[PDB]
């Protein structure tokens, strides 16, 4: 039921204001003891990719048909990793592909902490995501912080979440056929229109996902206890309409920054 079920409408009268760019937005304060890393943030200042930090496609996954993820479909402009969608000339891709699309893989590993971005969603029909996942040892799972294609029309008004345990050996869930938990939210406002900020707190406990700093939802953290990259992406997915429209693919999906931050 999760393509029709708006769990709840997200009120946004009380977001949290901008006070510094030094803490997550749902906690300007700092109640929480935070340390920004200083290795994996990303201000995308400048003109190149800090390929130190990121890998420029994805190394693991070539991507889901018809759009194939490429390193030159990922510039830098204006403060923003700026990610277009291109159709090359026919035939220039492998077999079942016709368009490519920008990906960046955090060399990075994180367990746990506080996990934002600040993103312009394309308004094209491609998914954007901002989430996070490991394959590693037969052990495969996935936070789904942001994936979206507001780019289709029929979206606009919604907020995605999901979080995916693809695998687990016997003593981490024991999990042998892929399972998930999507829901769906209501937001008043069209969102490809403007820049937005997800946030995650990823515990032990429980991973709380916010959206410009307000708390939208919990989820008991039985499963998500492995290391996890950071992925920036636009893809295919016919679930969301998301296939390629050849008079719709001019539009950029903005990254205007990742920031990530520690306990203690
Ligand atoms: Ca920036
Ligand atoms: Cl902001």
């Amino acid at each position: 039921s999760h393509h029709h079920h708006h769990h709840g409408s997200i009120d946004f009268s009380n977001a949290p204001k901008r006070l510094n760019n030094k803490y997550p937005l749902s906690d300007q304060k700092n109640e929480g003891g935070w340390v920004l890393n200083k290795k994996a943030s990303d201000e995308f200042k400048g003109k190149k990719l800090n390929e130190e930090r990121w890998f420029p496609n994805n190394p693991k996954w070539k991507g889901r048909q018809p759009t194939f993820f490429a390193k030159e479909n990922t510039t830098f402009e204006d403060g923003c990793c700026v990610m277009r969608t291109y159709k090359p000339e026919a035939g220039s891709l492998p077999e079942g592909y016709t368009h490519t699309a920008g990906f960046l893989v955090s060399k990075e590993l994180f367990l746990y902490g506080y996990f934002e971005a600040r993103l312009r969603p394309n308004d094209s029909p491609w998914v954007f995501g901002f989430w996070m996942s490991n394959n590693e040892r037969n052990w495969w799972t996935l936070i789904d912080i942001c994936e979206n294609c507001p780019g289709n029309p029929a979206n606009r008004h919604d907020l995605n979440s999901n979080v995916h345990v693809f695998k687990a050996p016997a003593d981490k869930g024991d999990i042998k056929k892929h399972i998930n938990f999507p829901a769906k939210y209501y937001i008043p406002f069209e969102l490809q229109k403007d820049f937005h900020v997800w946030g995650l707190d990823w515990s032990k406990e429980y991973i709380r996902l916010y959206i410009d700093g307000v708390l939208y939802r919990e989820i008991e953290n039985k499963y998500w206890h492995q290391p996890l990259r950071i992925n920036l992406n636009n893809e295919s997915n016919k679930w969301f309409g998301a296939l390629p429209d050849d008079n719709n693919m001019d539009s950029e999906y903005l990254i205007d920054y990742v920031r990530v931050w520690y306990k203690k």
